[PDB]
């Protein structure tokens, strides 16, 4: 007989409990021994809150089986009372069941265990080996003999998640969705200096202690979408790295449309003729980014997008995490060149978009993603040259200071809105601009598109998050 071990505590990064192994009592029975005390069954079935006929039928229909479960996960008290009845053939196992003290606030990130206390979703699965420990062994007849192997308890795990920032993102996402009539969305917050995921919240959500498939989707890691205008900063990074474009260089986007063979690119804001590179992001001109893309070639844009991880495996090993797709056409005709440049030529997740913005914010160095508390930060990879990244940072700062609704009072912030397709309203950005600390992606699944919807969410979550992290105001 196996001796189940104590499963490791999961906490947030500051030690708040997120998943707790609490001792329970499980009752199993040997049917044939139970068959010799049938007069005891009704009171046993009563004590278990079980129907007498259902109970009696399960014993008899599993007659020659010598092992069946009567009930699992009783309180130590409830289990004590049953065992006190001294019913022949009724035996107890001291087990552990998981309880989730933060419930729906962090459901998808934490995940949960199965009936056997084995990780089945989220962190519980991803880190199951760390958390599980090793069962002990117990030899029996009927008579109990020896504990021939001890259970070794699982190990504690502190997530990267900051429950304070997680609750703020949860509250603000839920309010943004209700205000917009939206039914689904996600919000990711990442530490750009450490790679840590500080908050990862989805809607709808569920209480893991108490089901609908929409509620179980860890959307930040599995909802894949074309990121649209939110990847124009990486097209611009390619343009600045090509050697052919200064930030003050000009593109004529008049009249806000561009015909490529048969398709017509149409800008959302068509009151522009000459725009500099910052102006192309401020106006979010698909025409401007296309014309720049034609000049530098799609290879250089693909290459930046690949390097910052869009459409690439995040490496987290999180279960069910999706990768999206960044097609490598090798040579791109005009239409595919433009389409990649303004973000409809690829598919990404919110985690990926946030990681990509984190590398941009961290002066072009990508720090590896982590879902667990990072005490020793691994060396990052320089994926965009520091000069280009710092230049794109400044451009994105001007985008916010002018999408005025994204301004973060007390701080210089940077970011870019977009409309995703699969429509979703998006904002990706980071703050403070002078020494970036956190990056954020907001995804709102729309039933009044784009920047007008997602930017106030960014503003409010960033305002709260920077203050929760005691970031000194830089404005
Ligand atoms: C980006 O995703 N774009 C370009 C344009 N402006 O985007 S925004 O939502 O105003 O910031 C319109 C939507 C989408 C396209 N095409």
């Amino acid at each position: 007989i196996a001796i189940p071990a104590h499963r490791g505590l999961i906490t947030d990064r500051n030690g708040e409990p997120l998943a707790v192994s609490t001792p329970v009592t499980t009752l199993w029975a040997n049917p044939k021994e139970l068959m010799t005390a049938k007069e005891r069954w009704p009171q046993l079935a009563a004590a278990l809150g079980q129907d007498t006929k259902l109970f009696a039928d399960r014993i008899e229909q599993n007659a020659e089986r010598e092992f069946i479960y009567l009930v699992r996960g009783l309180t130590p008290e409830q289990g004590e009372g049953v065992i006190a009845l001294k019913v022949p053939g009724v035996y107890s196992i001291e087990e552990f069941r998981r309880f989730y003290p933060a419930g729906e606030v962090v459901a998808h990130a934490v995940g949960f265990t199965d009936v056997d206390d084995r990780g089945r979703e989220g962190i519980e699965l991803a880190f199951d080996e760390w958390l599980a420990g090793v069962p002990g062994k117990r030899q029996v007849l009927i008579k109990d003999v020896q504990v021939t192997k001890n259970a070794k308890p699982g190990k504690t795990l502190a997530l990267s998640i900051d429950l304070r920032l997680q609750y703020l993102a949860h509250r603000e996402l839920r309010n943004a969705l209700l205000e917009n009539g939206a039914k689904a969305g996600s919000l990711v917050i990442m530490d750009v200096k450490t790679g840590e995921i500080l908050a990862m919240t989805n809607q709808p959500t569920y209480n893991p202690n108490n089901l609908q498939p929409a509620a179980m989707r860890n959307r930040a890691m599995i909802d894949v979408f074309e990121p649209g205008s939110t990847v124009k900063p990486f097209s611009m990074s390619a343009a600045l790295a090509s050697g052919r474009w200064k930030p003050s260089d000009i593109v004529d986007v008049y009249p806000g449309t561009l015909q490529i063979g048969r398709y017509t690119i149409r800008d959302v804001s068509r009151n522009s003729r000459q725009l500099d590179l910052t102006g192309i992001l401020i106006k979010s001109s698909n025409v401007g980014i296309s014309k720049i893309a034609f000049d530098i070639g799609a290879e250089s844009i693909y290459s930046v997008m690949q390097q910052v991880g869009l459409g690439q495996d995040t490496g987290l090993g999180f279960p069910g995490e999706r990768v999206g797709n960044l097609p490598n056409h090798r040579k791109w005709p005009k239409a595919e060149t433009a389409t990649l440049a303004y973000g409809y030529g690829l598919s990404v997740t919110a985690i990926q978009l946030a990681h990509a913005y984190a590398a941009l914010a961290n002066d072009g160095k990508s720090v590896p993603l982590s879902m667990t508390r990072v005490d020793r930060v691994p060396d990052g990879v320089q994926v965009i040259s520091p000069e280009v990244a710092s230049t794109v940072q400044g451009m994105l700062q001007q985008v916010v200071e002018a999408v005025f609704r994204a301004q973060v009072p007390g701080y210089h912030a940077a970011g870019k809105s977009g409309t995703a397709r699969k429509y979703r309203s998006l904002f990706a950005g980071f703050a403070p601009a002078t020494d970036p600390r956190i990056a954020m992606v907001v995804v709102i699944d729309e039933p009044y598109f784009g920047g007008l919807v997602s930017a106030p969410v960014f503003s409010k979550v960033m305002a709260g998050a920077l203050r929760l992290m005691n970031v000194p105001p830089d404005n």
